[PDB]
């Protein structure tokens, strides 16, 4: 229980200053700074790596913590996960050997480049040109670099182009931040989730070496059309959204009572007498927080299949698309519970919930409205419903 | 046709600077004089006396279409004809025959002093003491005074003290604004209805004459009881606010649509091409503005019988209570869709329409998330309720 | 009001014996010549050919009142009046002239057989292949034909077929139930909706003559393509449908309150003394029944409008499409509403109005349950949303 | 393992036949006798006392199993487990050394006369005179006595009357269901779970001898104010209930599904070809399966709990009162879902689902209509509001 008592200190220091911070945007360097120092960064790396060997369900537990103290910092904890899972689902041993250590003691916290803004999600144009000696080239422009400011190492996806072995290839690599080319904009101005630096990132002649190279080019969408192990990223990154919307879910339910306890009036009129007592204040909070309960109970049972799959050797398509499915299933239950608490639970409350701006009590809704858009849920709800009706598990992808 | 046209160029003025206005607060004293110079605010004051002669079902179309572009500017417009109704229902011959020519001459927009912030709703400590001539002093502070800024008369209420024929009967009076010992107190900084001036109105020593008086002290807690006539001034205001809900409702809905038109992009892992020709995307479109249709299609009918009640010399309380349950229904109908649609309608227009803050469309949310909670629409709901099944009309309050 | 006084009497007869009535399905014989002893069929047909000439709204109250008496009957008396309406807007005037007047002294009750069982709905098998002298003979079998017993004629479509003048023309005909060659089947066994005859028809060579053509083979595809008067048929014929599950919610509405007040128990170990005091009881009427005073107000302003239309020489196509996406609207609200209600009203009674199957109160929901699909509501929503956001009319069809 | 194959070929034969069987109400004996044969009424009795040794997770995915395929039988079989469980936390070691190997010797099926038609719930008036031998005549009549028709044992309650150590105390016995005096009336005739048998038991002059009884006169009350071991019968019964409305929940959306892959046709109006890839179709089956994986997920962790607490010696109020909680939020999750799905699934399956009444659909509406109404939502939602919000676990009793 060490690791979960030092998540729920961070996120105890973080409530204090969210409500501030968060209205500034910008890079919280303090906070992630304490996340470094927390070691909790190290949570999947081993203990012979210097790190702390834990599992999957202890960084699950973890980020919906700190999520439900500031959801900036749990997404950019949550994101780190995912960058991590890549690294660890494709380097080579002696990446590993050297990166893990060098992890521990440089306390990367990690951020990524790959998305883009053009015409469509699958409009990629960041290119990797081929060098001499094995490296690549990088160019272009990503968008949504979340933790890329301050990040220590970017995982960064490209697509090769005037290469002779094959064009259109997917290449991945863990690069230094500060490699020469990368340019991080700072642009990121975002009505929620304004403290996760996912703004965009320029690319021009950065040079990536192969000892940096994340398997070969291509070997990612092998990997993933194959169902080899790396196709579980999807899943766990997955479920890693599904963690930060239960802690947003939770740390708006628990700001809510306690206003609820403190400061809300009796409708007297209806000859209530104490708000906490009042019959629809009391159903409020019972439905939701019900939901609240089995979507939570729901998500350590995934997390757990999540630990139990990574420790294979091999995953089956069956396997893995079970557990896309019920992945999917919990952030499609987790999305509309917290879109729809952080904006209902006002009614519990009252007026001077947000009759008063500085209150705050709208960055839980801001916060969750913002990120629930990552892929559309009406996609992820036809994923399941075409595995239930046709048999078809989705297929596996970045989204899927 | 003609008011209804003003309203409209109105709205559109507004639409242009209201992201940038809202956002700072404070008086919008520039639209405020709009409206002084548009005539509207004469609306419901007989062609004899200088005003346009005009009717509630017009008034309440013009509330929800300045909404629609700017909440406030709709809530300070709808407010002003809470006002004035209060103004009529009250008021003698002799005081109408004065006052609202003078309305007509010098534009006057209404503000009011009437909620406070003590232990619940109505417990009021804002004190009436009388003087021998008649006149009151008032003391105390009002908390919630929309419109009370650049106010040329506010609606003000008092509890009798130190009153031989009675302590705690609560007196109206209609008085000028910068009437000595009056302070105006600016400390408005909301979630949404950023520019409606519902601070505090602070009473040092107010004198008022017996010609402002509105009635006779406690006279209206006894219309209340009979449900007589003045009554009617909670159904009338409380569909002020359902208009507001849907005029913001409308606004929401048709900026998301320009947006969705111009900006989305199509979720080509799904193979759609347009994101306006997504099946779910149609679907957000078409269950929000067919619920806008039918509760904008019976608002009018409501509001057809508030005219004819308004022109009656005399009303029962059974007619009084059949017209506030087809209020509150409306109410409840307008506030369950705009709270679902300004969130929801984010998942029409995609990621980057929060990802950007500037966009601002969480304005909408923000104004109808606070308004909705003047009072509880659960109680409204058990009002509809105890209608329906126990035959039992709503007891008359300043609620319901 | 003299029209709708005479349908409450028709309703309050059917009330009597609806739950015996409809367990046993088929024919309601007795029901039938009651409505037609009481003229309400002659309803829109003008008082100089012996009608009542009386307008859609009253048309639409009475289809609403007897529907939440008697689903069935308010189904079948429905539907009468939209084969009316489509061989009002087809017939030529010679035919006009003979059959209203027919129409009032036979006191005829018409039904249709116009849908058919085969890939899809718009896969019409059933053949009419010239005879001499302009006759056509009709082969095939009908599906879902609504009020095909005890018909005084039947609305038949075909399709035509070894035609000089072009195969695949849809032509339809008002033609006698008892013709030679027209089998009603009598295989109706239904959910709900027990007693609305809607079985097939099987056609073997059944002459249709000239003088029973509602005009020219392939006239319907023309009149509705091209948005002339014809095309009102379907607004008009989904009000009619629209007003069913209003009838029906009130009518669920009304009973449920009845056993709420004299039968369900106060949950005492809560410390509620009456049930009807019971705070989730009141909020469970109060939600619906608001819903329903504000969908039936904006139905009457629906229905309005379509009389409005129906005067009309020409109704262009901007006419048309609001008007159809208004009755759209008003479905899709009435749609949701009764299949809510009818199941989420047993919460307000409580267990023993299922526990005792002779209650009944099922009827309900197996009335609108069965009723709703009878295209599908997804579609509608469709329609209004590309209505809204890409100013689409419907284009018309049977169903749009 | 073992058992749950079990209980899935159980499950497979009760399909078969169950549609039929559920129209005609009554004794579902031969299926009654398929479970006495299968070995299954004995999971939970120790393999020291000739009985499977088994689990509640286990016993728990069992009843699902079971109530998918037939909830009559399901609902049977779970409350078989509660009445077991009734007598294992109040019964002596005495006692179970006895009738454990007896029950598994005789393939003991249990039922229960518990529940009364009085004022309200608690009220009760089944009376238990004592004898001057320790025995007890049970005297009056018993309503919803699930599975009380060929029972091998009945488990009563009763209050003391004409007691000198004090009226109103509650006795429970475990008593042969042809003793002298008891009769089993046959009236059940329910919406819903027809085959349940909850009809009446009218008791005359029984008698109850000293080894029959469960405890001594009040102990049920006591265990429930102290919240002590014996208080677990409320959340582990409770749960049972919640698995019936996921096993009926998935038995639907299965049969559903298999309709709209074998039947639904296209809706060419809008240009789909295939019903299986209907965008609004796959949403339906998407949304309610996704919700049914996590409630399913998350009852799964709540199964653990109560075995957990099962085998311990004490267990505390807090142990005792967080499992309720989270029985309540799944129950209310379950409910919630059970309700709208049985419902909202003909939306996926079109018009000729309920046309064709044969096809019996609405046979999972009906049933889980029926029993969610068992005790009312509502107070489960405010018993977990009242916890979340103020800190109280619900108040032990048979319902909280
Ligand atoms: C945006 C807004 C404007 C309001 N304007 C007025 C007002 O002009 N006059 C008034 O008496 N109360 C006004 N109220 C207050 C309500 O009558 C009520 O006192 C308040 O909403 C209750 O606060 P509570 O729910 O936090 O207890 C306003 C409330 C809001 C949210
Ligand atoms: C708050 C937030 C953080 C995001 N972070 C990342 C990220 O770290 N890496 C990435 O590839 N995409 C990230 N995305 C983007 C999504 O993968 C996707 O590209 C985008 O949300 C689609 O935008 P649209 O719906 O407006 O078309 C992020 C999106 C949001 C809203
Ligand atoms: C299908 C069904 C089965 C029931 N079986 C039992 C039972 O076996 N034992 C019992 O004590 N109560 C049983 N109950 C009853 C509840 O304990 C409760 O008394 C009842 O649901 C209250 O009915 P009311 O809401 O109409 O007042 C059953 C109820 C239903 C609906
Ligand atoms: C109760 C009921 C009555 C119907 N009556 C008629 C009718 O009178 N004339 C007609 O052409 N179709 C009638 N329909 C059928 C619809 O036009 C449509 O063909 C059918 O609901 C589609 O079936 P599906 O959803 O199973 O594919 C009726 C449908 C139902 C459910
Ligand atoms: O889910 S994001 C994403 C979408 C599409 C392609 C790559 C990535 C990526 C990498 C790291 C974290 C998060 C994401
Ligand atoms: O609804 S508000 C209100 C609540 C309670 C007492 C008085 C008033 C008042 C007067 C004018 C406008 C608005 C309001
Ligand atoms: O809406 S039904 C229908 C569907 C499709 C083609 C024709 C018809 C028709 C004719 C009369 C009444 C009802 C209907
Ligand atoms: O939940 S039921 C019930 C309600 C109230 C008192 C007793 C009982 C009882 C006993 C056995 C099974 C089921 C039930």
């Amino acid at each position: 229980h060490r690791a979960l008592d030092v998540a729920t200190e961070l996120a105890k220091t973080f409530r204090v200053t969210v409500r501030e911070r968060e209205r500034a945007g910008g890079t919280p360097k303090a906070e992630r700074d304490a996340i470094r120092r927390s070691g909790l960064l190290t949570l999947l790396i081993s203990k012979e790596r210097g790190g702390l060997g834990e599992s999957w369900p202890t960084v699950y537990e973890a980020i919906a913590e700190i999520a439900s103290a500031d959801a900036s910092l749990g997404h950019l904890f949550g994101y780190h996960f995912s960058n991590f899972a890549y690294v660890d689902l494709f380097a080579s041993p002696e990446q590993k050997a050297r990166w893990y250590p060098q992890a521990v003691r440089e306390r990367w916290f990690l951020g990524n480049a790959s998305s883009e803004n053009n015409a469509h999600v699958l409009d990629w144009r960041v290119t990797a040109t081929p060098l001499p000696d094995g490296s690549y080239e990088i160019n272009g422009t990503k968008a949504f670099c979340s933790g890329s400011a301050d990040a220590d190492r970017l995982l960064v996806f490209a697509v090769t182009s005037r290469d002779p072995n094959g064009d259109g290839r997917i290449v991945a690599a863990l690069i230094p931040s500060d490699r020469a080319g990368v340019q991080v904009n700072g642009d990121w101005d975002s009505l929620g989730m304004r403290q996760t630096d996912s703004g965009s990132v320029t690319f021009s002649g950065v040079v990536v070496y192969p000892d940096e190279l994340l398997g070969t080019p291509g070997q990612v969408t092998d990997a993933f059309a194959s169902g080899s192990k790396p196709s579980l990223w999807t899943p766990i990154t997955q479920l890693i959204f599904t963690h930060l919307y239960l802690g947003i879910a939770r740390g708006a339910l628990e700001e809510a009572a306690h206003y609820s306890r403190s400061h809300s009036r009796p409708f007297t009129l209806a000859g209530v007498e104490k708000a906490t007592e009042d019959p629809y204040v009391l159903a409020i909070y019972g439905e939701f927080a019900a939901q609240l309960q089995v979507a939570e109970a729901g998500a350590r049972e995934v997390a757990l299949r999540v630990q139990e799959l990574w420790e294979r050797n091999h995953v089956t398509p069956e396997q893995r698309g079970q557990l896309m499915v019920q992945v999917a299933s919990a952030k499609i239950v987790a999305t509309r519970l917290v879109i729809e608490l952080t904006s209902r639970l006002y009614e519990a409350m009252g007026a001077r919930a947000a009759a008063s701006r500085q209150f705050g009590f709208d960055r839980f809704w801001r916060d969750a409205r913002t990120h629930t858009l990552h892929d559309p849920v009406a996609y992820k709800i036809r994923e399941v419903g075409n595995w239930f009706l046709n048999h078809r598990f989705p297929t596996p992808s970045f989204y899927s």
